[PDB]
């Protein structure tokens, strides 16, 4: 099956998006994950991003359509896969309609504006593997410590206050409208949309997706 995860900052889509992958076997298709790794290794496709990245700012449609295009092409997303931060834009959902990638659902994480600068300071993640924590809400078994890996976790250099703010900015301005989008999209029988409340614990979060995806 084919999922989209939607939603403003810090909303959760990657905590949950590691549970669906565990759990329903389709690999976690992260924009995000992809762009700071190709910007860790310098990579020809996506070393571009670290000055974007940093602003707080969208990185090009045109660059992310490439690194999505070229991820879904291998062997592991013949069955399914499940979009994490991507689309971002109308022009990327539009891509995907273009290329014939249709998806069975929708997820969009509602979380007031209110919550999410402060959600996400307490954030540390393990870049390896994309797993993120939090220190309060969602900590590792050992502190400061990657669950399966017992590696160091990190901050995201973008995840300072002042970038935060940036990122909710250009989220209304060009995310937002994806919602609106992909309701059409589900009104139109093209796909199945559920929005889900983002600020119940990461359990309940994770409850409520089992219900809606069986
Ligand atoms: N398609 C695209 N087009 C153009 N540019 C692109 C792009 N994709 C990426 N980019 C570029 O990359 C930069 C960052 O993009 P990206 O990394 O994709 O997203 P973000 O806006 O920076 O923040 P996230 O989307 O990763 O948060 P989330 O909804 O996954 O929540 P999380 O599960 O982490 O949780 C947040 C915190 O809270 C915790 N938490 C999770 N769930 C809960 C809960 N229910 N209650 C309490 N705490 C919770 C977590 O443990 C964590 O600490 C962009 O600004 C841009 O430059």
């Amino acid at each position: 099956m084919r999922i989209i995860l939607l939603g403003a900052p810090g909303a959760g889509k990657g905590t949950q998006a590691q549970f669906i992958m565990e759990k329903y076997g389709i690999p976690q298709i992260s924009t995000g994950d992809m762009l700071r790794a190709a910007v860790k290794s310098g990579s020809e496709l996506g070393k571009q991003a670290k000055d974007i990245m940093d602003a707080g700012k969208l990185v090009t449609d045109e660059l992310v359509i490439a690194l999505v295009k070229e991820r879904i092409a291998q062997e592991d997303c013949r069955n399914g896969f499940l979009l994490d931060g991507f689309p971002r834009t109308i022009p990327q959902a539009d891509a995907m309609k273009e290329a014939g990638i249709n998806v069975d659902y929708v997820l969009e994480f509602d979380v007031p504006d209110e919550l999410i600068v402060d959600r996400i300071v307490g954030r540390r993640v393990h870049a390896p593997s994309g797993r993120v924590y939090h220190v309060k809400f969602n900590p590792p078994k050992v502190e400061g410590k990657d669950d399966g890996t017992g590696e160091e976790l990190t901050t995201r250099k973008d995840d300072q206050e002042e970038t935060v703010r940036k990122r909710l900015v250009e989220y209304h301005q060009m995310t937002a409208p994806l919602i609106g989008y992909y309701s059409k999209e589900a009104e139109a029988g093209n796909t199945k949309y559920a929005k889900v409340d983002g600020t119940k614990p990461v359990a309940e979060v994770r409850a409520d997706l089992e219900k809606i995806l069986g």
